[PDB]
């Protein structure tokens, strides 16, 4: 025999594991149409120019590349937002703002699967919050869509302006930004002594490490004014931010966690994480606030950007465990049965009408008895049965049975 | 800058283009649907070994692999029916039949465009014509549905089993019957020596290439018969397939043609290409029978398997130069403008209204003036722009107007 297991890391679709896919993919789309995005794509296999950040990242990190044949460098794309940067940048003054633009890539990693899809929402060309807004709602929609409630999961938010206010003020050259946050995302997988160590190798000094956890640790917007200022960006963000999730009706579903920071490099401003309420899983999605991802691209003018991910795999145990997951059984409206292979012509004209008025229908195509026929379209989970037999073809009817045997015209059928 | 070109040999799908591409799977996936398929999906980076047939064919030359770090053979998916006949192998006994399986996989080769999309359909389990019958009209079907007609389309069918016949008659082992398909494949394409050259190659002798040539150059199945007999498998094959296509309605769409081969080694009866009437593209589909693929990948059994490909660029030049691809314009249901951001918080509330009924709607996302916001409404195909003011908030109202201005009350909006 050939191998008949996929390759390291990567999952077969066989029709019931497909089923299960399309219907979650289903609903991203669906959420993505009833909030307004524009559905795009772009190639898997990038430039691996493309994630070279610097940041200690876990994503670049944990990268599937390799080198064609003529010699270049390129990769098969561990997440979507540098292509859509690349996209965004391709066209200039020529895209209409603001932008919403969504996909479920694929995306890879080497190392423990090795690939998953992940359901990608950015918003391009708005500065407030409404963006980061929408965006939440747009993951919770998804979420109430698949079956869960508030009870069930939530959104933990925050800014990374906090911490920013914190660090600068701490003498530390705006640099030291990035690899900060990818350090202290780690702060919930890995012990408190183990995130120190990697902030005194990149050059942090003590006290300013104080003022990181303790800010981290703070439980509410409140406290955050105490320590920064009531009508610092991130107060006003934040208070603007659960302001207007609130109205739009969401507001149990949303809450303040000072440490969630998030791993990727690029977020400026407000960040956050949907989560299980029984800490049982990994983060449901993950998003925030980019607005200098395209000027680093090397945009003329900076372009605000935020967004999110949400992958295909914890949604999915979720779901399994709250047992929102039912078997999907395959349907098809109509299964044509033709009594023999005589009224084989006759049963394909049958099959032609009942395809013309849009429904799903087979038509039995080995030769084989009427009940096992019928044991078959049992089996595919048929709406119907349509038995095409001579005598009742005489009189320009068919044979009609419903399996969730009458004489029906032909023209009555649709 | 970064670059902003996608790598050699692939698209990038902004909005537009991939609305075009929605376009034409959409008409795939309810094509399949109405034809009782089922949806599937494996992995796009297979092993290396999958495709290894020695046939000479296009396909496997024009292979886009690489080595992992872990010194695996694997490559980028040229086509998927290797895919699909691994997994239909690694189920056993355990696969109900008939199957009729269906995706839409991005494929790859090296050298030109280097992906594209191919809709994949295949029949498992059904010995007779009865499932080429089902596929070719599978493949009208969705033509149709794109708008084309058999004025201006067509599928030409075939079957190797007369060319096996006259093959193995001139004395020739039948493993030299693969490579004598993939070389006389290439007769319309390369001039008539160079095609003799290539079956001299393989030790073919002269008087053998004569029968070929002249058996390519029939005109008829009566024309086939006189020569192999009138119960031969082909001829009865084929007046069953045509008798069949006939009777469920698309006769006109499909004809014999002697010359039709492929250039794919496991085709074993019947085989089949879309083409235009005009004789301007190449194949749009391409499909046929291979009753042992899964023999020769281990299968205890044999299993009878047909099915076709149909890619994702022929097609739409053919719809282009039939002015059958009008540009797709963006739409939503509703946009919500704030009067301004004093009513933001009673804007989303009618957003969350309007999205609860299963509408399509956005709300002005930055601070903007209301004929702003309105030229934006336009700007993204609104059908309706639904305006949030405080003087009709109060009256329990909003201002609704149509672009495809009335006060309205909020429960009458939906
Ligand atoms: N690329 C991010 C998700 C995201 C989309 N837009 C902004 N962020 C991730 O992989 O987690
Ligand atoms: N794999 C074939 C199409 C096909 C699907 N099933 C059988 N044949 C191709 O690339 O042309
Ligand atoms: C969980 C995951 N994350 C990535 N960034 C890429 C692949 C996979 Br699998
Ligand atoms: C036209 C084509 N054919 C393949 N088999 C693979 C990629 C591409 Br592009």
């Amino acid at each position: 025999m050939v191998e008949t297991e996929p390759v390291q890391g990567c999952r077969d679709f066989p029709p019931e594991a497909m089923r299960c896919r399309r219907h979650l993919f289903d609903v991203f789309h669906a959420t993505a149409k009833t909030f307004g995005f524009e559905e795009y794509d772009a190639p898997v296999l990038e430039s691996e120019e493309l994630y070279i950040r610097k940041a200690g990242e876990e994503i670049t990190e944990q990268m599937f590349n390799f080198i064609t044949k003529g010699g270049h460098r390129v990769a098969l794309r561990p997440e979507m937002t540098p292509s859509l940067a690349r996209l965004l940048l391709g066209k200039g003054r020529s895209l209409l703002l603001p932008a919403k633009w969504y996909s479920i890539p694929q995306c890879w990693r080497y190392e423990r699967r090795r690939e998953h899809y992940q359901w990608n929402m950015d918003i391009v060309g708005v500065k407030s919050v409404s963006a980061e807004v929408e965006l939440v709602c747009a993951a919770c929609w998804a979420m109430r869509s698949l079956g869960l409630s508030s009870k069930d999961v939530g959104i933990k938010v925050n800014s990374r302006k906090v911490l920013q206010t914190v660090v600068e003020q701490a003498g530390v050259t705006s640099d030291k930004f990035a690899p900060v946050c990818v350090i202290v995302d780690k702060m919930e997988k890995i012990p408190r002594e183990e995130v120190e160590a990697q902030l005194a190798v990149l050059g942090l000094e003590p006290t300013v490490v104080d003022a990181i956890t303790t800010t981290l640790s703070l439980k509410s917007i409140d406290e955050i004014a105490q320590r920064v200022g009531e009508e610092h960006e991130a107060v006003k963000e934040l208070r603007q931010f659960f302001e207007q999730v609130e109205a739009y009706g969401y507001g149990d579903w949303v809450l303040f966690d000072a440490s969630v920071v998030r791993g990727l490099a690029y977020y400026t401003g407000i960040v956050f994480e949907g989560f299980d309420r029984e800490g049982k899983f990994r983060a449901l999605c993950g998003g925030g606030r980019y607005d200098n991802l395209l000027t680093t691209y090397g945009s003329p003018t900076p372009i605000p950007c935020a967004g999110f991910g949400f992958g295909d795999c914890v949604i999915v145990e979720l779901l399994q465990e709250k047992r929102l997951l039912p078997d999907i059984p395959h349907v098809v409206d109509d299964v044509v049965i033709p009594f023999d292979e005589s009224m084989r012509p006759h049963a394909l004209a049958v099959l032609r009408r009942l395809r013309d008025a849009g429904r799903s229908a087979d038509i039995i195509l080995d030769k084989k008895k009427v009940v096992q026929a019928f044991n078959y379209a049992d089996r595919v989970g048929a709406v119907r049965a349509v038995l095409v037999a001579p005598e009742e073809w005489e009189r320009g009817e068919v044979q009609v049975k419903m399996l969730r045997g009458f004489a029906v015209p032909l023209d009555r059928l649709v």
